[PDB]
């Protein structure tokens, strides 16, 4: 660090604070500006546990946390390593979805790059406007599919920003290396077009051309600057975008869809651990999606892709798996619209048509049904019984967030099937007690799992493009780090308390994927891959600042 | 402004949030850091109201507000000017004193400079470290005596501190020309030694000639860099060093101590309404005093001076005056101590000593009480119908802080004396509303009222050194400007709300006093000192920050 | 850039002085700071080249625009392409070294990174000190093999200095990405360790394994901070260390060796264009050397690979090669050592051992003669008669620098030979006209005209390491930019008032040849190279530095 003095105080990168110790304070020009007091970041620790102990909402824990990252970022991630699995839900889904719709009302101090449709054809004076020099990954957004919430317009921003915290706290990316980017080319929100607090242009969606040359130009800035390899992960961005942008620069740039291939790693991994209590025959697996957007399709193809390695043609896969959406049962010649990529699993209607999903499970007898149509509770108990009565032991995963959005409960899928279900959710609940004794604890099958790991990989790596097989690897590679104990348990995936351990240990997997495919290009190739990528993770104790002071022989 | 980029940001002094204009983004190098939205100081100020209504602690609200200061310094400001008497209670006492006792807690960012007993000989390069080089008003204490609370330590900080918030907010004196400061040379509170979080040095207090050598070395080096007509205001020291430390620099400094002359000065004004509604025969005036520290001896050096210049001899006003402290009252011959402050008001023994405050009333049965002990509610129901019994309108002042160190309250003072009494006191309390449907409106006797319209106007004079008379004038210029309708009320000082124009009135007196006596050595001398200081306040009105840009012929 | 106010004008980098546009100064806080005119770089250079024509020696040339390149970069540059081939001699050799060995006596501000054995284990805190992040280009030395004028310790750093300028000024590589670094160990020159001027450590150098860490920690802090493929060119390192670490690190980084491989591939290229005229049979291709050191070894090596290319085998072409040092010719058995790198051109003695050059000369009658021994003019009349007598069209490259140490002149070749030899030099000599009337314009045979281009297109290749061959494919890219008409004049090489196109087109045959041979790692490859080399090159204009405003819809 090249400052000195104030600036070292203001900058959260640097601010230590009392942590600060004596002999850089005198050397760097402090000496005066902090009380007389050295402490330790464990004195810094206990403060602010023992705060945040007395407060009541998850909100107003949301704000004095993610301020902490304003303030002193060492602390700020110290604090998450502390306790991550007590803290997910206030930093991460649900309290996060809460902080979005609210972003304007809490504001005090902004996060990350805006670019707004206004800025076209300056967008790259933008781009150098950014402090850091070296930035590797980059998590953007347009607002449109905010969580289940649908359009937030800017007020989605925390998600980019949410998003990268858990880039440093679970995989060990230096936090100046990473950059949450918001893209602002309207809303069509008119709750928030009515809001004095808005904070962002206030206009409906501009779905021009405009658009696409836009995001177009974001992409030719961001690696003009950093490096044609800079990692763009793309976050909540309506389907019909989410789909034409991954299609148009996966194979151009290093980059991924979060809600599509992120997804379909977890749902995957935890249709695996399933298989491993149920050992059901492939000719006999059917499942029955609610909704078939962005992550819908995202996982279908990843199962498509398991199930033929494990078997089957192609063809033949897609024909296991069936979607419901908001129009109906998604079968040939339907008055509803069909797109290309639902097309695979698009089926000549059963003998009945159902009207409902009730029916839907009843005419189809489906052995698991996965919940990702961000409606709220579509699972009812009819739904959940119907599974039971179907199958001996149904699979029912309720995937969409915030919590409120979700299919059903932990306690209304166990309770409803006996302890009979394996069950996962998106957002996180409980363990399960029923009347009759027994306790079921359930996982959660939310991208978070898989994003940290692979971004870590693939940076370090210096990989230049993302395929489909790599997600299939990291389904894999966190699936098998499931013991009998927890899976007894009811767990699908690996407890959240650990998942900086599985994190790291699904980057080294990862990494070892890529060199051997010839995807990797960092050089030269690491004989052991684990020491090589322990070895560069990030760390949130302190760093000493004093110069090299040394005699002369 | 020879900042540009985030350091805009960083710094609270400049940062405007999302108010910084399109072209100041564009020029400053800030388009992409902030949202699209561009915002006016009305918006964020909305923004604010909201969130605390939704607060329920005071501390919480503190912590709030206090913490604007360090994120957008003009807000803050606006915030304290759109109701300062409502917020006065959190920012001012009691709550900042339930802050200090809470300073460890609390921490988030230090504020002021900190001089520890560790770094004599090094004083000078504290100094140096503070970043801004135009200082005109410092604010210091060594936390022996905070509010009625004691020895409080580095903890004391947040006095100073909140003493500055004033000096801007009432009488419009600029931020970054002010400076807290905190001498640390040790704690004697047993608590505070053996709490971790404790921000100061971990020792009982150095009274050795090594704690006069520290204060010697703090003057001198704060005049050394900014001049030696620096405003220097003595805060909260214990009573011995406060006294003496002001014998020591008044005439070497330009300084005064806010606890002995401060208070001095309200206190009169107060006496000065009083008077008007009692115009009590000079002759007959006797005073009584619960306490005889800083506080006591101060006022009553300045009601002597009141009563001299109204045709009393200073032997003959003296006599009107006793003093009963924690060891009694003060008679001749004693065995407790008398020093030399308290000799003028020590006199011969009444017929009977009494043991018990409500004894000295009824023995020497004061017209005026004056509560300044800082020991709790010793004006008990006793005393105040003792009060009412011998006088028809008796003269009541809890002065001691924080509430809960007060004497006795408006509601036990007016009830029990059937609303005839005069009740002034240090801390807040609503109006009392008899039985009878009369109502009272107490004045709130603090030397905020003082302090800050006497700074701006030392200041704008360049004012060398400090006289006695200047608070006697600063008290009539005070009182000066309470109407009837609002004595009328009960109040014997103008509206709380108004705390601004009556702090930029009394400035323009004593600056007309100061030249008029030959103590003002600004030049050239205006002719329209009500112009003149109107003219130099600062305000929270943003200020732009766009470059000049202009064509050339 | 992110600064603004006078240090733009105090960093050389971005200082326009006058040129600073008026909207530049106003919007950037320079009104006020320069005079009321608004200049051209064209005005500012009329400017330059009027001082410097009034100016008489060229070490006061090369002081003053020397000098430049620490007040205005722009300029700098701007001034050697008005006219390289006349700034050259004061520049680079033979001022260069008058400059050097005068270091001490010149000073005024230090240029580069210096490196001494005293901080061995502190390296990378000195790496971690220059201001520049980005840098992909460096050139070290040792100096203890500076020109031909020996050790002169740190007095050696304008040798790497020099060298990076014309990285520059012929290539077009950017200033900023260019290091000099020098290595300081000590000096064995007993007359600077006694001058109170010399800059470096007063000791002689250290030869143990101390050296050889310092300069392993230093390829590692180098590499470490700005990457695994930074270029390191190595400069005037002793003979042994040249080689060994030449060795040592090829393959580990990108790195060569000036003196052994840019001095190869110049002089093969010289002795192609020769060819072209005499058209000899590859059989009888006699060459002897005057020297038998890093230059010698290395042209001779370069010399075989290209024989062995055009038919004859590695064996026979060595035999072909023949060395004289300062103890005599290369024969088997000798008294004197024979290193590794002699081996392959150190024969059986003759039937007559040669005691002098001259004898040397007529025993082994050879047709081509290349001195490179440093040590003065080695190249007798004799010598040369001799030459002439034995050859019809003698070859006769007296590459030794500065002019001082050369073999010979120009003049003395031609007129000796009345014209018909075929004459290169390493320092500048002018055009020689016969008593006859015949004029001679010779051509310089420096490594300059192959490391600039060598280097850019490395770069932006993005290359790892540099293989010797890669010095035979531009000593075939510059010696094919021969015109017969130059050739015609009596030049070897093509003029060095062309330098700058034709390093870029060397660049661009390298950059090919580095793909053809999957030795190149940029991504993607360019379709048309010389399009993407001549849109990469640094250009002396000025560039805007206005912020980017524009007006919202
Ligand atoms: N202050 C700086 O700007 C700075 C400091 C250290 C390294 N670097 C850069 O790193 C490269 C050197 O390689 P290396 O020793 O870092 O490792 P490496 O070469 O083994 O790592 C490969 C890539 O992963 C990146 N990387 C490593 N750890 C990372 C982490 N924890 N979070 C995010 N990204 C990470 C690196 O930047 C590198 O591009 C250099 O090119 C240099 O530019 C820059
Ligand atoms: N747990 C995770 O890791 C994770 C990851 C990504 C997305 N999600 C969640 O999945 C949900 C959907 O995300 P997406 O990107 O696939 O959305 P999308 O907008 O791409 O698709 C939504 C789908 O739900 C269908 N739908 C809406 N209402 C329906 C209803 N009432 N009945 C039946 N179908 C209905 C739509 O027709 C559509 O097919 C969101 O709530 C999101 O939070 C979870
Ligand atoms: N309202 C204002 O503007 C204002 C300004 C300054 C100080 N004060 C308050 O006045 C109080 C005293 O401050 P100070 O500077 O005078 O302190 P000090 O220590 O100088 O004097 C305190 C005096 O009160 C006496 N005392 C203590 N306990 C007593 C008891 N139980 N009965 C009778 N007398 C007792 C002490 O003997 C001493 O003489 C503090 O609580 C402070 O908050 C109010
Ligand atoms: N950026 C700076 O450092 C800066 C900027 C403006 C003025 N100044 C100083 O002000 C002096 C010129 O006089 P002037 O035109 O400012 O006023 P002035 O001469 O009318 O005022 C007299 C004194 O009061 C002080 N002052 C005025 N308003 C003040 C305020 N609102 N809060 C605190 N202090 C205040 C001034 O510093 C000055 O020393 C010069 O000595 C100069 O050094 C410094
Ligand atoms: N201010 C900065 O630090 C800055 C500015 C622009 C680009 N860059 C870097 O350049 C890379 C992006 O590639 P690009 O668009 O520059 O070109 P490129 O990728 O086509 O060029 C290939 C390599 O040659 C280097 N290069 C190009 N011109 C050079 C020159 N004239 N002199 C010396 N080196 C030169 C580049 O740094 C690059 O590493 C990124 O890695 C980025 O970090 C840095
Ligand atoms: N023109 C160019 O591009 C260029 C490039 C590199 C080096 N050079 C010049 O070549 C000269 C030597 O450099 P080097 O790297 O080969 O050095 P070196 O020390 O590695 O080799 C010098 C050789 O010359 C021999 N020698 C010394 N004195 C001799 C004498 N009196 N008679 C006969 N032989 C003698 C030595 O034995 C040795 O073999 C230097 O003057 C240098 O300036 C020119
Ligand atoms: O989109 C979501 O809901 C997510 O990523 O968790
Ligand atoms: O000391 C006090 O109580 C004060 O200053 O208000
Ligand atoms: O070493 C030399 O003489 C050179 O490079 O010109
Ligand atoms: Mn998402
Ligand atoms: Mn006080
Ligand atoms: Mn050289």
């Amino acid at each position: 660090i090249k400052e000195k003095g104030k600036p070292l105080m203001l900058n959260p990168r640097t601010n230590k604070g009392m942590a600060f110790t004596l002999q850089e304070r005198q050397m760097l020009g402090l000496q005066g500006l902090l009380p007389p007091k050295i402490e330790t970041q464990d004195i810094q620790a206990l403060r602010f546990h023992r705060n945040l102990k007395k407060m009541t909402s998850p909100l107003e824990k949301y704000i004095y946390i993610m301020g902490i990252q304003e303030r002193n970022e060492k602390l700020f991630y110290r604090i998450l390593q502390d306790d991550i699995e007590s803290l997910m839900p206030i930093v991460y889904t649900p309290t996060v979805g809460l902080a979005c719709s609210q972003y304007g009302h809490i504001f005090r101090r902004p996060k990350g790059l805006f670019i707004s449709i206004s800025d076209r054809g300056h967008v790259r004076s933008i781009v150098d406007n950014w402090p850091e020099n070296h930035v590797k990954a980059v998590v953007v957004t347009d607002g449109e599919r905010i969580l289940g919430l649908g359009d937030l317009g800017v007020y989605g921003m925390g998600i980019p920003v949410g998003k990268l915290c858990l880039y440093t706290a679970c995989a060990g990316i230096r936090p100046d290396r990473c950059l949450p980017v918001c893209i602002d080319v309207g809303t069509d929100n008119i709750a928030l077009l009515k809001d004095p607090f808005y904070m962002g242009l206030y206009q409906k969606r501009d779905r021009t051309q405009q658009y696409d040359d836009l995001i177009d130009e974001f992409m030719k800035a961001i690696t003009d600057r950093y490096g044609r390899n800079t990692l763009i992960q793309f976050e909540d961005f309506g389907n019909h975008n989410a789909f034409r942008f991954l299609r148009k620069y996966r194979e151009k740039y290093c980059t991924f869809n979060d809600d599509i291939q992120g997804t379909a790693a977890v749902a995957l991994a935890g249709l695996l651990a399933a298989q491993k209590v149920i050992s059901k025959p492939i000719s006999e697996h059917k499942i029955l999606f609610l909704g078939a957007g962005e992550a819908a399709l995202g996982i279908a193809n990843l199962i498509v892709m398991s199930m033929v390695e494990n078997g089957l043609s192609e063809q033949e896969a897609q024909k296991k798996i069936w979607m419901f959406d908001k129009y109906g049962l998604l079968v040939k010649g339907r008055k509803a619209k069909i797109d290309s990529y639902q097309e695979p699993f698009t089926h000549s209607a059963p003998e009945s048509i159902p009207d409902t999903f009730e029916d839907a499970v009843n005419i189809l007898k489906p052995s698991t049904i996965i919940g990702v149509a961000g409606a709220g509770r579509l699972f009812t108990p009819d739904v959940i019984r119907a599974m039971a009565s179907i199958n001996e032991r149904p699979v029912i995963f309720a995937l969409s967030n915030p919590t409120a959005q979700a299919e059903c409960t932990a306690e209304e899928a166990y309770t409803l099937t006996e302890g009979r279900c394996l069950f996962a959710s998106g957002s996180p609940f409980g363990p399960v007690k029923l009347t009759d004794g027994r306790v079921f604890t359930p996982g959660q099958g939310n991208n978070v799992y898989i994003f940290p790991g692979v971004a870590l990989a693939v940076i370090l790596c210096n990989t230049r493009h993302i395929s489909d097989s790599v997600f299939l690897e990291a389904a894999k590679a966190l699936t098998s780090q499931l013991t009998d104990e927890e899976l007894a348990q009811g767990r699908l995936y690996p407890p959240l308390a650990n998942i900086q351990e599985v994190s790291i240990n699904i980057a080294i997997k990862v990494t070892e994927y890529l060199y051997a495919n010839k995807m990797a290009f960092r050089y030269p190739e690491p004989e052991d891959k684990a020491k090589y990528v322990k070895e560069r993770t990030w760390r949130s104790e302190y760093d000493s600042l004093l110069p090299d002071v040394y005699e002369w022989p």
